This record gives C-alpha cells, structure tokens and sequence, in this order.
C-alpha cells in the first residue's frame, strides 16, 4: 500500500481513497460507500458505522440506509465510546464513516473529535476506531448517485427554507459556538 498505516499502526487502510480538502483525513467516494453497503469487503470488515453528522431534520428528510444520526459530539462520544463497537473476530475490522451534507465542516469536525477522544481513553497508540473515513461530497453527492441506498429517497438541505426554526432549535443544544 502507498499510504501510511491506520491510527493504531496495525495495518494499511482497506479502502481506496480520493482527495478531500482536509488533507490529513481519508476520503472515500460514493462508489466505495456502496461497496461497503453491498458487502464487497464482508470477509474483512465485520462492522462499519455510517455516522450522519447532520441535524435531525436533515437525517429525517433522507439518509443513507443503516446510518446513525449523531450530530452532537456528546452523543457521538456516548454512542461510539461508552461501550465501543468491536469486531466479532480479532482478524476482522471495524470502520467508521463520517459524513454531513457536503462533508465540508460537520463530518470532518466529528471525525477529528472522535479521534481526539479515542486517543484520550487509550494507551498510545491503541485505538477503538483506528480506521475512519469521510464520505466525499456528503449526502448531497451520494443521494443523486445512489438513491436506492437512501431512505426516504429524498434530500433535505440544512438551509431548507421550511426548516429555519428547526436549525435554530438544534443549534441551541450545541456545547459551543463562535
Ligand atoms: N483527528 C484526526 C484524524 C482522524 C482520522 C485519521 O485517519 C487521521 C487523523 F489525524
């Protein structure tokens, strides 16, 4: 493999990656996301979690099948790290995939946060989630490519004109803002 090792330096990244703006994070294409969902890697990948970092109204308007909605850092931390999601075989992998609407801000932010927390609760260099990816282009790019991998088959942007109140309501539940 022509890249660096995963975060606990145990092995190479399994998935092919594409360029993304956060140069130190690994991005995957919609096609690769589908390869996971269709079990192309089932001999090796025991579990993968799709972490939809968008707000609940966005998720409710259409999300990737099997995805979990964890927009608040405190909830992502509880869900992922209170009782870590472990493979059922020592030989097999657990992978996290983070995304948001464009995977420009919210997805990458959550990915970095989880790494920070994972490091904090382990003896270096061990990690619960050494292998994490960002879905390039987020839900906005995924839905038009693979609508039957989504439910409902629709797309509700964060800035949807009918959801301005819902955006504000959610923001007021966050731990920090500028
Ligand atoms: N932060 C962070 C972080 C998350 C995943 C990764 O592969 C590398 C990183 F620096």
């Amino acid at each position: 493999d022509h890249r660096e090792l995963i975060g606990d330096y145990s092995k190479a990244f399994l998935l092919q990656t594409v360029d993304g703006k956060h140069q130190d994070l690994k991005y995957i294409s919609p096609e690769t996301m589908v390869a996971l969902l269709t079990g192309k890697f089932s001999n090796i990948v025991d579990k993968f979690v799709i972490v939809d970092c968008r707000y609940p109204y966005e998720y409710e308007g259409g999300h990737i099948k099997t995805a979990v909605n964890l927009p608040l850092e405190r909830d992502a931390e509880s869900f992922l790290l209170k009782s870590p999601i472990a493979p059922c075989s020592l030989d097999k992998r657990v992978i996290l995939i983070f995304h948001s609407e464009f995977s420009s801000e919210r997805g990458p932010r959550m990915c970095r946060f989880i790494r920070e927390r994972d490091r904090a609760v382990n003896d270096y260099p061990s990690l619960y989630y050494p292998e994490m990816y960002i879905l390039k282009g987020g839900y906005k790019e995924f839905f038009p490519q693979h609508p039957n991998f989504c439910e409902p088959q629709d797309y509700r942007p964060m800035n949807h004109e009918a959801f301005k109140d819902e955006l504000k309501t959610f923001r007021l539940k966050t731990r920090s803002w500028a």
